[PDB]
This record gives C-alpha cells, structure tokens and sequence, in this order.
C-alpha cells in the first residue's frame, strides 16, 4: 500500500517543480549546430568532446579540410550572466529520421528561476556567431532568349565609398533609394505604380558602371543587365523580359542612345513588385525628350570630369598614412597641368607605381 | 509567461544571397495549464518512439486537452 | 532505503570525474578512418 | 585590390622563338601553385568574337586561361577586359612573333607583365 503513495508523493513534487524550474529544447532543425557552435567559445576549458569534419574535395584536385568541435553527449555545466545552466545532449534509439539519416540528437537546457529573458539571450548571441562568418555575395544575372539566367558565379561585393564621384551624388542617390524602399506602403493606398527610375549620363569612362554594381551590393540586392546593342533582342521580347524580372533586384540598361517601343515598353500593366530601373548613357545630346516626366524616369544626375576634392580622395584611399599635404599638391599639379582628366586614366596612369607614393607625386608632369 | 518551452526556426535563403531568419516559439513536451473562460484545462504534449512516420519523417507528437464537465 | 543512496553516492561520484578525466568522440564522419589507420601504425 | 576599385585582374604575355619549351613552362607553374589550366586555340573556325567573350568571362574558379599563337588573331582589343571581370581571371598569352602584336596589348589593366624567353 504504502508504495503507491510513494509514487504519488514524488508525482505530486513533480509538478511543483514546474512553477520554479525552467527548460529550453531544440529537436535537430536550424538551432543545433548555431547553439552547439555558441557553447564551445563560452568555455573553452569543455572536456567530454567530440568531432565534425569538412572534406569538400574542390576541382583542380585541391582539399579544403578543418576540424569544428563540439560538446559530447551526456551532461555539461555552463555559467552565463548570473546562474548555472545545465545541458544535456541526449541521444536515443528513436533514430529512423530519413530526414536527416541519423538519430534524434535533442539538446535541453535547464535552469532555476522564472525570468525566462535568459535563454533567450542565448539563442540571440548564439545566432551572432552563425550569421557573422557568411559574406553577403552579390550574383549577377543575364538574359537570353526570353528568360533571365545566372551568368557567372557570385562575386565580392565592393564598399560602397569604394569609387567615389562628385561630392555629394552618392549620398544623394541612396538617400532617394532608401525613401523609395523603405515605405512601400506609402504608394499603393495612392494609386501610383510602384516604380522609381533613374537615368545617369555623363561622358564615357568614368565609373558608371562600377557605382551601379556598387550600389547595388551595398543595399542587398541582385542586378540583371541587358546591352541595347543586341541583334537578338526585339522590342515585344524587351516588354517579356522587364516584366518578369526577379524579385529583389535592378535592372540595367547600357547605351540608351543607340536605340531610339522602349518609350511605351518602360511602363504597363506587368507592374511587378519593386522594379527600379537604371539606364546609363555617354552622350546626353541624342535622347528623347520624353524620358524625363515622372513616372518613367524620376531622377536625372550628371557625373563627369574630376574635381579638386576627388583626386585628394583617390591619393588618400590608395595609399594609407601619407602626407595629406603631399596628396593636396598632387591633385593640385594635375589639375594646373591638366585641364581635365577621367577616373579611368588617372587610374591608368596612377598603377604604374605600386608603393611608390612620393615617385607617384614626384612623376606628375607625364601628362 | 510560459515555462517548459521550445523552438522553431525558419531559414529560406533568398535569392540574391539574403539571409531571412525568425524565432518560432512553442511549448515543450510533457504537460501544462491554462485557464479559458471558466475552467482549468491541462494539456499533454505527447511523444513516442512509435516513430516511423513517412508522411513527415519524424516522430508522431500527440497533443491532448482535457478539463471537466459536460458542456 | 539504502538502495536507493547507494545509486546516490554513485550518481554523486560521477560527476566529479568530469573535471579530471578527458574524453574525445567522432560519430563515423570522415575522421574514423583516418584515426583507425594512425592507430595501426602507432603500435605494430 | 578589392579596396582600391581596381579589376582582380593581372595577365602576363610571353614571347620568343618557337619550340622554346613555353606550354611546358606554363603547365609547369600552374601544377607548381595548386591551379588548374584551360587552353583554347585562337586558329580555331569555330570560335567567334562574342562566344569568346562568353568563354572567357565565365571560366572556372581557381584556373589560368591559355592563349596560343595570338599573332594570327587580329574584338580581343575588347574582348580581353569587360563587365564580366570573375573573381581571379588571370590570363597568359604566348606568342612565337612579337613583330605582329598589336601596340596596345602592353598598357595596364590589359597586359601587365612581359617577359622574352629564347635560345640558350
């Protein structure tokens, strides 16, 4: 008799344990190894330890490998903020998961009190250390045929002070892009399509290009680019293509001038979500008189010949820890010397003397 | 104020190499109490090693409401 | 009654080997193979 | 060169006389510093000037590009450079005619390097 109230009187302090103790439990899905990854650099001195490899095996032959450590199964102790946490990474014969191919795997944490602000916190730190390590890329994409298509491998995204144009135009530019982002509610309660195009011009070699694609890594998104100078493409597949471009991205347009449908094919009823355009041009003499009008194209801005303030940039980002003064009276040799000059030839000019600053400065009457 | 608590997640991976996660939360398993409109209802989360299930590749994960009175 | 704190005293000494004993585990993921052919060559 | 908003880009061009051992030097190099190669023949019919482009702007990651006899060729004045500028595009050209070569393919940007290999 006496046995069943045994039982019943550890049933009954179990459930007051529910009230004063706190848990916390993953089940194997997209916490495990970021919450794993997190409870090896908190301590450090972790014995009862175990292994996971990566052995990718690249082409050419070449091997990539490295070692990731991990906490063992069983029990662990860890000291946060202001308690003690227990662990246990219990693992089981519950293991036909065709999901995964291997066993359960659950992680528990446990702890005393009842503010529950702790492991929350833990998750959040935890998921600074996953998230820090990966690179936002910047893919590209072309089109052929009547589709668009991923041309070419991702790539590293420049900075976006990385070129830098006239003062000013840069802040100015992604000041207008963030207002246009940012609140999307504001145009759909006024019957306006969503929809905000710019056109840049100036003359040619000067960047253009390189501060699109910079732009356009800075603020996360992707870009498509279609040349105008192409046998293939035809105006109804020109409507197909900008239609359905894909979500998330900026569509580009070399060479405006050489073509001219694009006055009716830039709007209609295929108003897709998000679809900023910019069209770039090397002579602003040739374009049509209707592509200023809101609607159609919004912005006009004009980058061109450098100035006093951009020269100074460029000495001072190629070279760290100079003389200021020395880089002031480069900009000023070449401008007297000179009475104008484009990013692209001053580069060109100015590769020729690697680590060579007070040649560089010395060399100036070349032009 | 819910002790005895877990976790889902949500990880798509945009296009464009963006990253879009969230926090899911849910309680764990075992048991638990709430209070609607009169009554006291307790709640079992529960799970078995009866597990092979194809249809979702996990265990199964029973959920059962009980309380009192007819109505 | 003496049972039941003879899996006490046990439960009790086994957590104090974690802190000086070490331990080490992989889980047959390309490191088995590798450290079961270094533990050939090592002995004879 | 990311920082610098320069194209991660630096070709090199030999030339000499022929049977000199070239190819095997360059082979030689790219099996030395754990790299792969990819050859294409400029004297090739089937080869236009924008399928170049497409080639050569998508070639794998970790590779050397090859370019043998480019004296017979001449689009590459445009082709060689672009938008297209993949992540450690390096390029060699070998030649057994200097006299042929264009003036412009010694400029930086375009052909960094140049060396003159020969008799004994």
């Amino acid at each position: 008799l006496a046995m069943a109230r045994k039982g019943a009187q550890l049933g009954l302090v179990a459930f007051r344990r529910h009230y004063m103790i706190t848990l916390e439990v993953p089940a194997r899905d997209r916490s495990y190894a970021w919450l794993l990854s997190w409870l090896t650099r908190h301590s450090t001195r972790t014995q009862h330890l175990s292994v996971e490899t990566s052995y990718l095996q690249h082409e050419s032959g070449r091997i990539s490998t490295k070692f990731e450590f991990i906490p063992s199964p069983g029990n662990h102790f860890i000291w946060y903020q202001g308690k003690w946490i227990r662990v246990e990474r219990n693992r089981d014969m519950q293991m036909v998961d065709l999901q995964t191919g291997t066993p359960w795997e659950s992680v528990t944490f446990t702890a005393l009190g009842t503010d529950r602000k702790v492991f929350f916190n833990i998750l959040e730190e935890a998921r600074a250390l996953a998230l820090q390590q990966e690179e936002g890329k910047t893919v590209m994409y072309t089109a052929v045929g009547s589709e668009w298509r991923t041309f070419g491998y991702p790539r590293r995204r420049r900075p976006l002070d990385s070129v830098v144009l006239q003062q000013g135009l840069a802040d100015r530019i992604v000041k207008d892009i963030r207002e246009f982002i940012d609140n999307p509610k504001w145009y759909i309660d006024r019957g306006i399509p969503y929809r905000r195009g710019y056109l840049l011009y100036g003359p040619p070699g000067c960047g253009k290009s390189s501060f699109i694609t910079a732009l356009a890594g800075e603020l996360e998104h992707s870009i498509c680019l279609l040349s105008l100078t192409d046998s293939s493409l035809s105006d109804d597949r020109l409507n197909h293509l900008l239609s359905v471009a894909p979500q998330q991205s900026l569509v580009l347009l070399e060479d405006v001038d050489a073509a001219f449908g694009l006055l009716n094919a830039l709007d209609g009823v295929a108003s897709t979500e998000a679809r900023i355009v910019f069209m770039t041009t090397n002579y602003i003499d040739r374009l049509d008189p209707a592509l200023i009008r809101p609607g159609r194209v919004d912005l006009k801005e004009y980058v061109g010949y450098c100035s006093h303030w951009q020269l100074t940039q460029m000495f001072q980002r190629f070279y760290p820890g100079q003389a200021p003064s020395l880089a002031e009276n480069f900009a000023e040799h070449v401008l007297k010397a000179t009475s104008e000059i484009s990013p692209a030839q001053v580069q060109g000019y100015f590769m020729l003397y690697k680590n060579d600053p007070m040649g560089a400065v010395h060399n100036i009457e070349s032009l």
